[PDB]
This record gives structure tokens, sequence and C-alpha cells, in this order.
């Protein structure tokens, strides 16, 4: 009999998100881009917004030759038979465009700036990993963020606060 | 009067993800270990882990000089005055571990495999720059991963499909 | 008594499309030019547009050495003392033009960008090939543009989606 | 008050053309196909048309670095902030079938030359340019062809008239 | 009237095969690859199996120049314009996964050998060929096999056995 | 307890195929032939087809000396203890004849073209590998045909769609 665990129970409380359907509009309006930003990484371009706008999201996946390094294990013979892990990355480029016509003369007057996005998981790559364990790190992350509060962590970063917890 | 989007209204749908309260309880029991990591970088120890498998959440602010030169804007007449940016970086590293009785000896077997996650957002500093504006994004992120499918977006990268959509 | 088609009765139902009688204007204000852009061609101005913002028709007609290889048709039992094709294509090249006052001094102020049309039949020299052929393969371009739509098949194109249908 | 036209008044008088709707038939029965023709073009097979006679639609799109240098505009000073541009392209490729059945011979006589077509429009990504100024010049090109007449524009191009206006 | 048929009419007697919708199951689950494999083919991912044992499945299709000059068929008096021929291929490779708990250690012991498989059907591009010419000699290799028995044609195959029916 | 499997359980819901019996009519009929293809080649002739239609199957079995490196398997601890492994391969040869009579002329109108078929199953050599994993695969191929729908996975192949699924 084992059992497989992060280490503590998994919260029975739940934070709801009510998180827009971007990824659906995407999806259907994606079009291939050819995969500049990696060899293994395929570039999206999204044709819902405008062509001298655009919004493109890239795909990528790398395997890692040792996860150990990276992570704080802290005996060596927990180590696994293999070490080789796949690390999967999401890149996001978006544009958030300001614009207005001029008074002077007619033609509108564009100014937009640049916003970006990136989500990076990275597992052992051995049997011992569920989809039940990748999932809920997926979702240990989106909760750090605590996105229900206004201030919360993700402004505190936005706004520059490092420590966060004290 | 100026007119800011991200360049195709959002989208009323909306996805709800019951998110686990994972980060109410690393606040809770959180605790503040040296910046090893960085100068700017606050890494955390989450007590609330098992005193030999435990999990760390740092936290990272870095500027950067210029955002319009990494990202794709087509007309470099739109940049804004300053290009200087603030981007935020939360990295975290658990440990998935897989402990049996299933040996000759009584004594159980624990073996250990890492996942790490990173979540990143880097935005231009500037007036336009709404918490509208940033939420906005991290949503876009959030719904990217296609989370409700149990075979979607998220489990397509983890299986290795890069080329997503097609 | 021949039954020929292009492999399926033509559809009866008919979209019906008001084109505006541009070449009837060109054709009346069109003035030639030397055939500077094709050595097989003959390059055409149009008078009607401004002087300082010209609009040019090109039309070109070449002769094709074999028309199978391109095309994809099972190859097939008759002869043929020879397998060669004519091929027509027209080219046009025409601005659109922005043009306001500057409030502030009674100058005008002038931006035109530019636009580009090309339309090509290729079509085997043989008795068989009949106008019905040809007019209907035209025809058959003209509807699988989707004009009638506002978000049609040509706006998808010019939104970037390569893969319109699936 | 700015005011943005093809540099003459749009013509009132419209020719009407009855179009088969052969695009809304190959758009129920258009299934997908290798993307050979190019990595941004995708290639669709019309299921309706018989499997040994087969009709086929590729669509694409390529970005153009500069769009003002291929096309013919009088003044430096015109040139619009950005002069990158985008192009699209409609290839198809079917097959005029005639058929007969031998008198001696049960077996059919068929007979089938191969004709294509191809439409393309290419026009500068800036704000200015409206789907109004897109679909204006994809109408340019269609009345161009003078469908209506029967020895017409076409026609002439198609047995081979080079210098069509004069 | 004519009588077409492979030499010799099709046997009344049919062997049943109930073979598991392994095909269902892979369509539902399949993802695309960016086809290193080959030049002109699709490789395909199927997400239904574990991510550490990933079973793979690539369609190709080649045109061949000449298709009478490796058959063996009295050559024959009718015109051809052309003798050329497609041909299919479908490959796949897929992974059998034997895995236990070493009980001496607690470690899991895990040995997978691979499999793969292949089968290619090449015809001439002709009116003649049927859909039913192709399906009966698809059909016709699948008996070849001789999958009923379990000491059959397959199994002698396997076992080394070049010379099968004498 | 040792489990072993393809990855994922065999599916339940089983395709029937009613495939003719022409392994037995071949295997009465079949006649050896040369050796031609290769040393470890047997090729067979059927008699049951006329001598100037001929039908010919060839058999081949070629051992491989390492099967990992054509396949794709994550880890190089779970290779098994020795990597050679064995392929078997099927030829057949066959001709579809459409025959007819000339009225004018009583000799016979004859065209045959041909198709050519090959199935392969390559297979490690170890104890692990059992009839039940080989006979499986197998069957996963014939199933991945798709066989019961006229218009499926093998007609798309000989059509021309290299990406079947997408």
């Amino acid at each position: 009999s084992y059992t497989q665990s992060f280490g503590y129970t998994i919260p029975t409380e739940k934070d709801t998100l009510e998180i827009p359907q971007y990824q659906a509009l995407l999806a259907k309006k994606a079009s291939y881009m050819d995969d500049s930003q990696g060899k293994n990484t395929a570039t999206y371009m999204n044709t819902a917004a405008p062509k001298d706008q655009p919004e493109t999201i890239t795909f990528g996946v790398n395997k890692v030759d040792n996860v150990y390094k990276q992570s704080n294990v802290q005996n060596q013979t927990f180590y696994a038979s293999s070490s080789k892990g796949t690390k999967i990355r999401i890149d996001g480029k978006r544009i958030w465009r300001t614009q207005s016509t001029d008074v002077n003369t007619g033609l509108p007057v564009i100014v937009d700036c640049p916003l970006w996005t990136s989500f990076t998981l990275g597992f052992a790559d051995f049997t011992l990993v569920d989809d039940s364990a990748r999932k809920s790190t997926i979702e240990w992350m989106i909760s750090q963020l605590e996105l229900l509060k206004d201030d919360g962590v993700w402004s505190k970063l936005c706004s520059g606060v490092t420590r966060i917890y004290g």
C-alpha cells in the first residue's frame, strides 16, 4: 500500500475564478505562424485582433536533462531511477492600444504599449507523476496569484512588493 | 476622448474555474528565508509541508529597460514616451512524493520527483496601463490553459503537442 | 450525347452581387502605357484618377507548355497531339488616399496606402474547353470569396486565417 | 473632417452578377488536406466532386515587408507611418470532364481537361485601410472582368488579346 | 457491358474479424506533430497513451512516375496519356510496456519493448480504378494475414517462415 | 503483480469487418516462384488468376539489429535487456482488369491497371512480447484504416489527404 502526496492535504476550501473565454476565441481564430521562437516551439497569431495590432501566443516543450539540480530535494537517495524531465511553456504577447483622433487633423493618434505573459510547468518525467499531480500544481500557481482580492498578491508584485507575506 | 482596448472586445462568455485555496494555506504557513535567489527576489518556504519535503515559492520583480523591443509592435511611431517597463515573476517548486511499504523489509521506500511552475507578467511601465489592462492579461493566460477540458491545451502541452490549434 | 460537367451539377441557387461599374469608368478613361511591367503584357493607366494618385491595370496572357503537370487529374486515355494551355492574368494597382486639412495651416495633409489585386485563369487549349467552362470557373472563384457576408471568406483571409473552412 | 477615397467617386451605376452558389456547396463539402503549398497555406479538397475528378482550393496569407516599393505613389511625403502590409491569395484547381459511353465497348470514354484560377489581394497594414477599401477593390477587379458581355474583357484575354482597351 | 475483375470472381465466403476500435480512440485523442518524419507526410501523436509511453501514427501519400514498370502485367493495347499512379502509406510506432515493482527495493521496474506496423497501397491513377477495386485489395491483404487462426500466416512470418505455403 | 499494456486499455467496442476469404483461395491455388525479392523472401504465384493476368504475393522476414533506435521510448531506463528485433513483411502485386469485346472487331478490348499492397510488422524479440501484443497491433492498423465508412481514412489517403485528423 503506497501513498503519494504533495506533502499536505489539498485544501477543501475553493476560490472560484470567473475567467473570460479568451482561449475559446483564440482557438477559433488562431492561425499558424512559422515557429520563429524555438525549434520545438510553435508560434500562433490570433486573427480576431487586427492585423496592425496583433496578439500572438507561442507554445513550447523542452526536455530538461536533470530536474533534481534545479529543485530542492533534501536527500539524494529519494532521487528517482531516471531524472530526465519534461518542461512546457506558454508565452503570450498582446498589445494594450490607446487611440484617439487628433484634434488638428482627423488622422487618429495611436500609441499602444505592450504587455506579455508566460506560464511554465516542468515535471520529472517518470510514472510517479499523474495528471492529477500536474493539474494540481497548475492550480497551485493560479491560486498563488490571489486574483479575487483587487489589492492582492498580483497587484503587489505589479506595484513592486517582493516580500509579500513578510 | 481616447479609447483603449486590447484589440478586440473582451468575450462576454466566462469559464468558471473552481480552484482550491492553495494560496490561503500557503500565506498562513509561509516563512521568509534569505534571498539567495536574487537581490530583488524573495524566497518563501511553506511550513505546512513536511520537514524533509519542502514546497517553496519565490517572488521576483525586475525592471526592463525597453519593453517595445522584445514585444511585436508594428509601427515605431506608436512607441510611448518611455519604453521602461516592469516585469513580475512567481516561481514555485513543489515535490510530488510517492512512498510505499511494498518492499521485503518493513521500512518504507520513499521516492519523490520534483515539479515546478512559473508565472510571469511584464507590462510597459506607463500611465496608460490600467490594473484593468493588466488583470485582463493574467486571466488571458489562465483561460489559454483550457483547464476545464480534461484533455485540453495543458494536457496536450504536457503530452508534447506544440502545434495545439493546427 | 455527352455529359460534360465539373464533377458536380452547377448549383441552381444563385448569390446576387451588385458590383459597381468600375470597369465602365476605367474603360472610358483608360490610356495606354509602355509595357515596362511585362515582356508580353500591356499596362494601362486610368485617367479618371487624379494625377497625383494614379490607378493602373495590367493585362497579360502567357501560354503554358504542359497543363497537366500542374493539375491533379487522373491521367487519362485520350490522344492529345499536344497538351498545352493558355493563361490570362489581370493585375491592378490602386491607391486608397486619406486626405484632410491641417487646422493650424490651411495646407492639406495627405496620407495614402496601396492596394493591389490580381486575377488569374489558366485553362487547357482544347476543343472541349467551352466559354461555359471558363466563365463557370471565373464565377467559381468569385463565389468562393463569399462577398455577401461582412464576416466572410475574404475578411477571414484579410484577417489572416489560413484554414478557412476547417 | 478627413475624406478618404480611391481618387475618384465610386460609380453610382451597378452591374448585377447572378453568380451560382459554388462557395456554399464547397464549404459544406470541404475537407482538409496537407498544407503543402506553403506553411501559411492550407489546401482543401472538395468532397462534392467525384473522387477520380477532384477539385481543390488552397488558401494562403503572406506578410509583405514593404508595400510601397511594389506600388506607385507619386510622392514620398504621402507614405504612411509603417509600410508593412499583408497579402491574401486564393488558389483553385478544378477539372472540366467531358464523358460519353462508346457504343462498341461498354467502357465509358472520358476526356477531361484541367482549369485553374487564382485571386490575390494585397493591402497596406494601417488603421486607414477599411474593409470598405478592401472590399471595394475586390469588386473593382470583378467589374474589370466585364462578365456581363459574352464577348468582353475576359473572353478577349482568353483568346489572347494583350492590349485590351487600345 | 464490361466485366471488370481481379482475374477471379471475389470469393463468396467471408471471414469475420472482430477488430477493437483502436482507430476511434486514436482519432478522438490524436494531436498534430510537426512532420519531421517525412517531407510530404503528417505525423500524429496519440494523447490517450501515457506521456512517458507515446504512441504515434504517420500518414503519407506520394505519387509514382510509372506504375507499369515494377508491376508484372502483360503490356496492353490501350492508349494512355500518362501512366502514373498514387501511393498511400500508413506508418505506426507503438510501445508494449511491461511494468512491475521490484520487491527487493521499493522502486518500480519498467521495461517496454517497441513495436511498429506499416500499411501501403499503391494504385494506378485511372478512371477505371474504383473505390471497389481499392477497398477489395485492402481486404485482400487483410485476409492474407489469416488472422483467425492462432497458428496462421502471420504467426509463421513472426516465427521466421519465409516459404509459407511450401 | 506485473501489468503490461499498450498504455491504454484496449477499447471494448469492436468494429466488425466481413472480409472475403481471399487468403483461403490463394492458399489453395498458391504456387512457388523464385525468391528474387530477397534471400529471406519467398515469392508465390496465385494460380487461380489467369496466366495472362497474374497475381503474386511475396513474404519476407528480416531481423533488425536495434529496434529502439527507430522507435520512440522516452527513457533509456526502460530499454529491455536485448534490443534485437524481428520484422515481417507481406508484399502483394495484383492487377485490376476491365474488359469488353469490340462490336466492330471480334477482338476483345482489355485494359488493366495495376494495384499493389504491403503490410509490415516489426517487434522487439523479447520474452515480454506476446502474440497478444503482436496480433493486437495488427488489429490496430486494420482499425486505423476506418474501412467501415465508405468515405473514411483509407479513401482520404487515396484521394490525397496527408493531414487526416487536422
